[PDB]
């Protein structure tokens, strides 16, 4: 696992700092924060503002947000920088303690890549919620790139791509810090998630990984979008955010939560909105940015992937 100094940031800190925000506080000032990292196509109120905005609100923390632009639909590489950016901004700015990060779909991988690369913010993140993350990528998008129809951070999320291959070789496979990752067999979006094992993309070693269904029954369906706002998850959620340990506890879940609708504690506006999701998400992929290639990595991470290939060519140390 890397370890050392940080790589530089390719963006200019004023953009970095142009991209987070907290509800009601600055993230020079902010106390008990949250970090949230939206996923491939949103911003972050797009993402939780219909979820656990107002769910972290309620369990005494401040929101706190990023939105890479355009909607993450950028280099997951640079996606990272304004999660180290914020993170090193909010452990500052609530007085140099640490800070959990709560993600949904690529902001998963984005922040184990900046765990696994900025070895910096270890010691500031506290614990990793993170609901349908997308640690190997997905076997679901061969069509879209065969089809290069792609924006950048959907070729870097396609299982096989120099970026996951990096991440795996790099050793961030294994959790970094407590994480938790929440996740369904039926995921319209990430595959494969239906093993309940190291097969799965949302897996991590030594991480306390929920697949729904091993908790629920073969029959419980939940979906993309409900891994992260079902009632089911608010309380594994909450597990984990309220845990010792770091990661979510069995004893505070079971059958009885198992129920996918938005949670509970939602407004029925909200409830509808967090049912509706996908939406802005998919918009967002029709209409922003194209390529024929992945995007190169950067030279912190060739190694970890040498022999594959980006829109420069094959890659070299
Ligand atoms: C999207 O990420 C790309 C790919 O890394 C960024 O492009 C680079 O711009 C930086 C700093 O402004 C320069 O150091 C590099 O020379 C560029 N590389 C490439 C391949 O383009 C881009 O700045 C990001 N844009 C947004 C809106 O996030
Ligand atoms: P996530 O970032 C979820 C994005 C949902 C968009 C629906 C079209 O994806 C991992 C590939």
């Amino acid at each position: 696992l890397p370890s050392g100094s940080d790589p530089a940031f390719s963006q200019p800190k004023s953009v970095l700092d142009a991209g987070l925000t907290c509800q009601g506080a600055s993230p020079s000032s902010v106390s008990k924060p949250i970090l949230l990292v939206p996923g491939t196509g949103t911003t972050g109120p797009q993402s939780f503002d219909s979820n656990w905005i107002p769910l972290s609100t309620q369990l005494g923390y401040t929101p706190c947000w990023i939105s890479p632009p355009p909607f993450m639909l950028n280099d997951t590489q640079v996606n990272t920088e304004y999660m180290v950016n914020a993170i090193t901004a909010l452990y500052a700015g609530s007085g140099n303690n640490k800070l959990p990060v709560l993600t949904w779909s690529q902001g998963g991988l984005v922040a184990q890549w900046g765990l696994t690369f900025f070895p910096s913010i270890r010691s500031k993140v506290d614990r990793l919620m993170a609901f349908a993350p997308d640690y190997k990528g997905t076997v679901l998008a061969g069509p879209l790139d065969a089809l290069a129809v792609s924006a950048p951070s959907v070729w870097q999320q396609t299982t096989g791509s120099a970026l996951t291959t990096a991440l795996r070789n790099a050793g961030g496979l294994t959790q970094i810090v407590p994480t938790t990752n929440l996740y369904s067999a039926t995921d319209e979006i990430v595959q494969p998630q239906v093993s309940n094992s190291p097969l799965d993309s949302s897996y991590l070693f030594n991480g306390k990984n929920v697949q729904a269904q091993a908790v629920c029954g073969p029959l419980f369906v939940i979906d993309h979008a409900g891994s992260l706002t079902s009632q089911f998850s608010y309380v594994v959620g909450r597990s984990a955010l309220r845990s010792t340990t770091g990661q979510a506890r069995s004893a505070d879940y079971g059958i009885t939560d198992c129920n996918p609708l938005p949670a509970n504690d939602l407004t029925p506006e909200q409830k509808v909105a967090a049912a509706a999701l996908l939406a802005p998400a998919a918009a967002a992929i029709v209409a922003g940015p194209k390529q024929n290639c992945e995007p190169d990595l950067m030279p912190y991470a060739r190694p970890f992937a040498v022999g594959k290939r980006t829109c420069s060519g094959i890659v070299t140390p």
